[PDB]
């Protein structure tokens, strides 16, 4: 909404490359132990905080750098790498704050958060990137129109 | 098919009632004119899983207690020659407050997936308005967005 979209900013919590697990690797359409890169982020809306964003990158993408994740969104930085987003299928749900979450978004302890499992995917069927990201829900809904 | 569970429904409340200023801008009919609420207990199998709200304008404030035991909402729309064309949804997360806890058997102050939910036909004349929680271990929404 419209609050949310003012001012965004990211600071990165987490920007580790990793050996994929099978399970990772299997998401990801790559090989076990690929190096592939996790990456998490604090999104704000100036001051105000909106949203933690989790993503798993391809061996691909896997140097997009901590700094152009604070400069700009994820997709700034895969557009410069020539990704072009064909489908995007996510899933919504909801499910209680934990561990620090209830902290780094400013919210009641226990509270209830949107989430959003992802998976984007390219014109021949790659997977781009995998999201798993939670929001405040006084801060940000998911709106979708369908048409018959 | 084996591990299949059938969606079940029962009708907590079936009431004629004035619609208030809001109600009545979003059907696009005047305050005070006679809508239909219904609501309603879905449950999957034995275990509850959201309930439903529904808000009907005058033209269809008709659907009986006996059309909502033999089928859905849209069935019964369907009699009256109706059918959706376009379904406006905004998807949001919350606290369980009041009987809601109860009506689902979560724990109170536990987090509910909502949808906010305006269906129009082909003329863009609103049939119905939707307002839902779900138990969010029982239901996400599942959405997906092709680029052109």
């Amino acid at each position: 909404l419209k609050n949310a979209n003012l001012d965004p900013k990211t600071r990165v919590l987490e920007h580790r490359l990793l050996a994929a697990s099978s399970a990772i690797a299997e998401k990801l359409g790559v090989s076990a132990g690929d190096e592939v890169l996790l990456i998490r982020r604090l999104r704000s809306t100036g001051d105000i905080p909106v949203a933690i964003l989790e993503n798993y990158l391809p061996p691909a993408f896997n140097d997009v750098s901590l700094d152009e994740l604070e400069k700009g969104g994820l997709y700034d930085a895969l557009r410069s790498r020539g990704v072009v987003l064909k489908i995007a299928n996510q899933k919504i749900g909801a499910r209680r704050a934990v561990g620090e979450e209830s902290t780094l978004l400013d919210i009641e302890d226990g509270g209830p958060l949107l989430t959003v499992e992802r998976v984007a995917l390219d014109n021949s069927g790659q997977v781009i990137e995998l999201g798993s990201h939670c929001y405040r829900p006084d801060m940000y809904n998911f709106e979708t129109t369908l048409v018959a």
